[PDB]
């Protein structure tokens, strides 16, 4: 059975008014709204005056292979058609787009929200007046980056709602760094809430599921006493038969629903339908015996459609709207292609469908009817694909005192414009659900435990530099870390001795070793004919006057600064105070006389080249040293053995003065025999005092300054009796 | 009008037997072959015995919107159908795949080669028995990489043959490095051969065009006398009405055609069709009055279908083949789904089309009929998309002597298997058409002039290293290039002097300067009480004996090797032979006497520290030098001014001996007065001899060796009279 009424040019409709029983909520509630919407068009002079509209609507029986064998009665007049209206479901309007494409006919579906239907290179005569469902992974990914929740755990639903919603959620999740944790797919029952506790720092579940497979979750997560704050897509909606099981666990969620003001005058029409004043609809004499349970038992004559039984559908403002889309596009045809006329012209029999849909239906813009406060949001655009503007609502769940009941807290069209005083989630909080907060460069060794987007960031070493965001290494041996831990610094070395409370030492030692060396110059070179310059020698003792000041200044050319040529001189300077100041004064004391000078130099230069022998490979180097990771010193190329090789090898010479001090016994054991060991105690007792030191400050000069203080009167103290 | 004959289950066909006149070549020649192919199936007991086949074929009128309004007579029995055969064109079998998909019916097209029809997620009931045209950019890109032609210039054709062939040629061109040059698109006439001469190192044109827009090219490139060797796709084919205009310019091309042996017994059938023994076909009584020009003028009773007028079509082995595809798939149905029977069982009324095409039609494999030497290439596979195996032919154009006529030189199925003795292109050549051949690393500076794939490669510098394939830089100052020009080498420096035909010089100079210094030791230190050691001094002249050998060996510690401490000694060694060997022998010659020694040292050490003064900042360095890009020397840190500062500043001392040589006139001007300038001539005359040199080999010692030869007898030659 079907219904067709003629006219100037007619429309066509499909409507699910059978079930695989009359579908009394999604069926007749919609179909009798279209026939109301026609009867305003044929009685409004500001609309199409002469184009008297009729209709030819069928019964799509909610199954695809009954639509096709029904839809051919449209196309078998090419009772002509100008465009079908309506494919209600989303599998029944994908098999009358693959057969109304092939005959150049526009198709306007009033409810069918899916995502494949906007693939306009495959369904190129299809424009609908509901938003698709790639615009619900663009609210629940913009009321997550408004509350700064960045670690969620989503659960889909199996079939064709979830797998094209969630795979459109992740691709709008990476665009705001909102990175998910766990993605289960319910087709089990208690396991999907078992896996949703193993990440307990994720307190927001994005719930993208149907309206039947989101009772068995909530009735399971009330049978385990857990709690969350859910965001959920249109499967929840405002349907108040999803919380009547467990009115406590679902408290505090926020969800979305398609916004639609009810149409006012339609309730003043549809509540005046008695089945004796409706001789037009061939289903009204079978719907009336189903929502009243009669059999026209026996029907009552006083029965009517009151306001206690006819709460109208959510989607009625998407039929009365989306038949005015056709009755304004086809108003532009008769007033442009054939002007100066009212009736259908002769150029209307070739009803160019391809020129209709692609030119001046898809680019139309007009206010909605039956709405007060016009041009607020009541304009019906179409985008560049055939999908109307998405205007949602955000429903919160404020349990005000007595009964758990829903509430509206704002909406969005392109910018989420909430009212920020309904967050009633756990007790009163903004339940952040963000893991492992960003941290300071002091703890910049951020390493993740295997799961992405939250980590541990620990302080690595104070001698280390932050190499990367997830890597740090040491700034370097001889490179000290600065605050800019990417490129840190070098390390300041240490060799300073310019008055380190010790450099005044050799100055006063020169004031006692070299200043009293002029007292040697006051007597010893002042008498070269005295009996003191006789075979009891004093012209020999100019070589003690030469070493009177060089021994008083040996560390004066060592303790300044280890510059690699300058410190090599004092490396080569230990031998001069080993032979010509000590051993030359330890060779002439065997007591010829006329040739008594040359016998000394025959034994003096036996070690003058041996200092160059140890200077063969090592020498003229001032390499640096560092032990405790922040303490660095600048020293010389000298081992402890080689430092002993200058110390304990030249201290063997005291064995060459033990018996050698004691046929020339005369007045020489009293004074020059006295200093054979009492000057050597500065070398005997000071052997292990270098073995202990490592800073080497006072021992840097006490191997010289006490010994040269002995040298101020080794023989000149006994030569102080005359003059 | 149409034709339907009943049966157990029937097939359906579309055939272009009208033109937008009966299409007597592509029409009735094909349609009457299908009805022949049926009448062997209903009379072959090894085939389907009880399934008596009938047919119901229509007239697709070569236009899309006449196929659809014709094709609904198939689908209005769901006179039932089991699968349509045939969509002939390639726009008429893309509008009976978008309407036979929607009702689960397989479709087999016998000729329709295109590329969109293998998009089997959009046309999912479509299997054809011709190869598509993504398998003709896979022969003409494999008989280009067999003759090693790698630089071509292709010309497409506008519409839907070229733009889906050439855009499938480039994507099979980059896979073998065969890179194209110019891609014009003919929709002008003479300009497309104007642009095909501006790259005259491209002698092969890939010609991917139709059969009408490839006469206007050849009839233009004969009106400009040019020449090429063409490869061309199936637009040429073997059609001998494309060369009859210009039988000389097109000589030597090679082209492709779909291989099809003619069907033998069909010519023994179709040549027995009189229009009184054919009471079945409702077009045969209008085709007969068109290929005989009669009007059944007046027809002749003796007229018949002879062998002089019925040269059969190329594509008849693709209909008699591709109706046996259905009559072997549907043989497997009746012998599996309902075995132990011959007739159609009760489970045949639900003819499961989706279970038919996707399971055991697309995976079928069977020999072709009416062909001798079976199983050579006569098996009919289907690939994983619904496209048969591509088996072409490669036609060459050997002009044998008298007439230009085509010839077959081999074929390919998956491997191009030619016969390599037909290359008859210009005179007799393999016309390589490859630009700017690869070259040696000696010329590895390969830079392209703007056009890709051919370049110029030039030799860059012999002191340069090949950095990249298109970049070279210098190997380095102090880095010599090797043959491995990626990482070349360092450069060997030059400081060698170990017997460079000059080191024996100072050895013999020591044999005359230091060996005769022992002759000074033979007399001068052998008498310290003689009148020669008196106030006429000789104990002073030990300082001439000291400098007797050090002047004989000053370059002996300079000309060895410039090691940076060792050469610094000879840098510090010029002063000793400037004062104590020369100026100390130029200070005592003012003639006290008892203190005559200390007056000399008061003036001797006036320049002993001035050598350290110029050694303040510069010194102990041995930096290297190089001028002519392959010649490097190792020298010392010495400028020409500083080398003069050791030379011309110490040569001022001759002005301190001019008047100073001449109250002590005695016997001293004869010998020691003689050497005041005749030793200075070794310093006077040798001032500019350093200003010229840069190799410094003989002048490295002649500033010493002649002067020390004077020093062998400066005073000892006059002290040679006694002893
Ligand atoms: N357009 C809907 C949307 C629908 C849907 C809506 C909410 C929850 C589950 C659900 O199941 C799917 C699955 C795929 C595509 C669309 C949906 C339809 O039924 O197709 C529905 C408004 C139409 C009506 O029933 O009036
Ligand atoms: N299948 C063909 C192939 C055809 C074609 C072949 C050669 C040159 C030009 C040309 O034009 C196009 C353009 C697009 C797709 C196919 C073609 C057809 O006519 O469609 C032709 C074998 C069918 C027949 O005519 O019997
Ligand atoms: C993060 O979101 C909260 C939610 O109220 C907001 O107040 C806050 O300003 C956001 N953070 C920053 C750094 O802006
Ligand atoms: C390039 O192609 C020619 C064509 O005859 C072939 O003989 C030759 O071997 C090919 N080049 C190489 C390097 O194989």
């Amino acid at each position: 059975r079907e219904i067709k009424i003629e006219g100037d040019l007619v429309l066509g409709g499909l409507f699910p008014i059978n079930e695989k029983r009359i579908n009394e909520d999604r069926g007749i509630q919609r179909l009798e709204a279209m026939l109301f919407a026609i009867d305003e068009i044929n009685k409004d002079d500001y609309l199409l005056p002469g184009v008297k509209l009729g209709v030819h609507i069928l019964d799509t029986c909610s199954r695809d292979t009954y639509a096709l064998e029904q839809s051919l009665e449209f196309v078998r007049a090419s009772l002509l058609i100008a465009g079908v209206i309506g494919g209600s479901y989303s599998s029944v309007s994908i098999q009358v787009a693959n057969l109304l494409r092939l005959f150049q006919i526009p198709q306007i579906s009033y409810a069918s929200t899916s995502a494949k239907l906007s693939d306009k290179s495959r369904y190129d005569y299809f424009a609908r007046t509901v938003p698709p469902d790639f615009y619900q992974a663009k609210a629940m990914a913009e009321i997550l980056r408004f509350f700064n929740w960045t670690y969620v755990s989503t659960v889909a639903s199996e079939g064709d709602y979830g797998e094209t919603g969630i795979e459109a959620f992740e691709q709008e999740a990476r665009l705001r760094n909102i990175c998910i944790a766990t993605a289960e797919k319910v087709g089990s029952y208690d396991s999907v809430i078992r896996e949703l506790l193993q990440k307990p720092n994720a307190r927001v579940v994005v719930l993208f599921m149907r309206s039947d497979d989101s009772r068995e979750l909530i009735a399971a997560a009330s049978r385990a006493n857990a709690s969350f704050t859910w965001v959920a897509s249109d499967g929840w909606g405002a349907q108040e038969s999803i919380i009547k099981g467990s009115e406590h666990v679902a408290y505090g969620a926020i969800t979305l629903e398609l916004a639609s003001q009810p149409v006012r005058q339609f309730d003043r029409y549809f509540q005046s339908l008695n089945p004796y004043n409706n001789h037009r609809n061939p289903w009204f004499r079978d719907f009336w015996e189903q929502k009243f349970q009669c059999s026209l038992r026996v029907c009552d004559k006083h029965l009517a459609i009151d306001s206690s039984n006819y709460e109208q559908e959510s989607k009625i403002m998407f039929v009365v709207n989306a038949v005015y889309a056709m009755a304004h596009a086809l108003h532009k045809m008769q007033r442009t292609l054939c002007p100066n006329t009212t009736k259908l012209c002769d150029a209307m029999k070739i009803l160019d469908g391809k020129k209709l849909y692609k030119d001046y239906l898809l680019k139309i813009n007009f206010t909605a009817p039956f709405n007060p406060n016009k041009d607020a949001d009541s304009i019906v655009k179409f985008d560049t694909f055939g999908d109307g503007m998405g205007r949602y609502n955000v429903f919160n769940f404020q349990n005000v005192g007595g009964k758990y009941s829903y509430l509206k807290v704002g909406h969005w069209a392109e910018t989420l414009s909430l009212d920020v005083n309904s967050i009633h989630w756990s007790r009163n909080s903004v339940p952040t659900s963000q893991c492992s907060d960003p941290c300071a460069p002091n703890e910049m060794k951020n390493m993740q435990p295997g799961d992405v987007c939250c980590w541990i960031c620990i302080p690595c070493e104070p001698y280390e530099y932050l190499a990367d965001e997830f890597t740090c290494m040491d700034c370097g041996s001889g490179q000290w870390p600065t605050a800019d831990l990417t490129g840190c610094y070098d390390l300041p070395e240490d060799y300073i001795r310019w008055e380190d409370a010790w450099a005044i030492g050799p100055v006063t030692i020169a004031c006692l070793g070299f200043m009293c060396t002029c007292m040697v110059v006051t007597v010893f070179i002042k008498h070269n004919n005295t009996p003191l310059v006789k075979a009891s020698g004093r012209e020999l003792c100019y070589i003690l006057l030469f070493g009177v000041g060089l021994s008083y200044c040996m560390t004066f050319f060592f303790i300044a600064k280890p510059s690699p040529v300058i410190c090599a001189l004092r490396r080569l300077g230990l031998g001069s105070s080993f032979a010509i100041c000590y051993s030359a004064l330890l060779t002439k004391t065997n007591c010829s006389s006329q040739v008594f000078i040359c016998l000394g130099l025959i034994l003096v230069q036996i070690v003058m080249v041996s200092v160059w022998l140890i200077l063969e490979a090592p020498g003229t180097r001032r390499y640096t040293l560092a032990e405790k990771r922040e303490t660095v010193i600048l020293k010389c190329n000298v081992k402890d053995s080689s430092m002993l090789i200058s110390l304990t090898y030249d201290v063997i010479l005291v064995i060459l003065c033990t018996v050698y001090a004691f046929p020339e016994n005369f007045n020489e054991a009293k004074f020059i025999g006295f200093t054979m060991y009492t000057t050597c105690i500065i070398w005997l007792a000071f052997l292990p005092i270098f073995y202990v030191t490592s800073s080497d400050y006072r021992v840097q000069t006490t191997t010289m300054c006490i010994s040269v203080s002995l040298s101020g009167f080794v023989v000149l103290g006994c030569l102080f009796a005359p003059k």
